[PDB]
């Protein structure tokens, strides 16, 4: 395959904001849509690999990441907002469908974008987080709450400022704990005003997978931008479930192929794993191929197990 | 076939508690009036369809009528006003509907049409003809670019200002009612054929009970809607439609909607839209104005299906 240096660099305006494209290679168009707190950036293995295998690979960094526009309101980072850039970022590609792959919050964007414009997407490789029924009776946040309690991290990072200067008080290092953590089950904050179990420990050295040049490209991002643009999307939850009523009860009808390691965090929180056995997943969507589970694989598993995942890509889209 | 034989009931949808009038029995054939109607807006339809063997059911929308209405203004976003619409389908325990609707309630029949097409079945539109986004600019700011501040969307906008000028309510609704002037309608600062005495008492008891806020809350999200609906920028309507429209709607008389029309631009983004149908000397309360041929519109389309 190529190198970074062979990878195209530019800006376009999208639903109202200028975003960073990076992309590699002609043929279909294989749209890759990062999570948190990540980037295009996370996406350069596969950019890579799909475009060796003659694939146009693009890959944005989204509303409030790396360089991409991050508008200074909350409320300018709901789900409406989030399909709304990418249906704009499609359209600016002149196709008229892409394959579709994506990780974590650009995992949920996807499955909207799937239900929203479900024409534009050939097909979809889904990783990490699976598609999520809207529950009517209880807002998420809410949920999460009542069975997590307020330390649950989505629940922390609701209030304006507070994780920003949890974390930050070196976005490096930062970074770097969030990236190559592999602790399973629902993540619970010590009480406010107790301290991260981290900053008690020494840094834990890098994985095979992430190298040191990594971890400095994502921090020189993320000095300037902060968290907050990622963390609004968070900030959301509760807005986007009063904005997506129209889809309770909706099913996905493009193909999908989903992948999680088996160390994932979200893998491992109640509900989900029994969502996807039970046949609740297959019922909402119902193209869904053969779930991959990756043994001993975490959560960032585009970086962690980069060349299984590259294939896995291709292997699905190649069906279309 | 009778006003009283008409059931009445109140469903928990979305979150909120809907007022629903219906009659008959068979496929739903289900309406949605606009500002500022209720149910009782579609009496003569809902007695000519239940008559034809059809299960015609007709909601006050959120914020009228006898359905609740919100207090938060952003509690009127076209997301919620689909939400709401969407689940009373769901509650009817039928696969698909067909759908009809008239001024707002057009609009949120567009959108349904576009969110969950899946579950309508064939769409009769009165008066406001499919609007694509505008990613240029925003629908209000449009407004007042080409209509000035007194345009009444412009005015509608501030809180409380249209509810004090418009603050004898069924008068009111009357000159609302019965208006057929051309264009632009611009704010300062006997009765038709087909409207009653009775029918505007009906209009003035409901009005005098809810006030005007949760209608005029519609039109307080224009702005947030065109944020919230750009992943339909270039969408397809991918139901079959039927658009009927009276020649002196003030809608179909403005900027561009006779060309949007006539030019085959409606047809591309509604691909599977039939025969445009123009009533002459009708104005925008096509539903009422023209009750029996707007029933016999409904029937011989739907029939199709």
């Amino acid at each position: 395959r190529g190198s970074m240096e062979e990878i195209e660099h530019r800006t376009v305006e999208v639903n109202g904001i200028k975003m960073h494209v990076a992309e590699k290679g002609e043929g279909p168009v294989v749209l890759f849509l990062h999570g948190f707190p990540e980037l295009w950036y996370s996406w350069r293995h596969q950019i890579l690999a799909l475009s060796s295998r003659g694939y146009r690979a693009v890959a944005p960094d989204l509303r409030g990441y790396g360089d991409t526009e991050a508008p200074e309101s909350i409320s300018s980072y709901t789900i409406m907002h989030l399909v709304g850039d990418i249906v704009a970022l499609i359209d600016s590609l002149g196709v008229g469908q892409v394959f579709l792959v994506a990780h974590d919050w650009g995992a949920i964007v996807g499955w909207y974008l799937c239900l929203f414009r479900p024409e534009k997407i050939k097909a979809y490789v889904c990783l990490s987080v699976p598609f999520m029924p809207r529950n009517p009776k209880v807002r998420p946040v809410d949920a999460m709450r009542a069975l997590y309690g307020d330390d649950y991290y989505i629940c922390r990072f609701q209030e304006p400022g507070k994780a920003e200067a949890l974390y930050g008080s070196n976005i490096g290092e930062v970074i770097k704990s969030i990236l190559t953590n592999r602790r399973p089950g629902p993540p619970i904050l010590p009480k406010e005003g107790v301290a991260l179990p981290s900053g008690s420990l020494p840094s834990r050295p890098l994985p095979s997978w992430l190298s040191e040049e990594d971890v400095t490209y994502y921090a020189s991002k993320f000095s300037k931008t902060g968290l907050t643009g990622g963390l609004n999307y968070y900030r959301n939850l509760n807005l986007n479930w009063e904005l997506t009523a129209a889809w309770t009860g909706a099913k996905v009808k493009v193909p999908v192929k989903f992948i999680t390691g088996d160390l994932d965090v979200v893998y491992t929180s109640l509900g989900i794993k029994d969502y996807i056995d039970s046949g609740a997943f297959k019922r909402d969507v119902p193209y869904l191929e053969e779930v991959v589970v990756q043994e001993g694989v975490a959560h960032f598993n585009n970086q962690e197990a980069a060349e299984d995942i590259s294939n896995h890509i291709y292997e699905f889209i190649k069906k279309f």
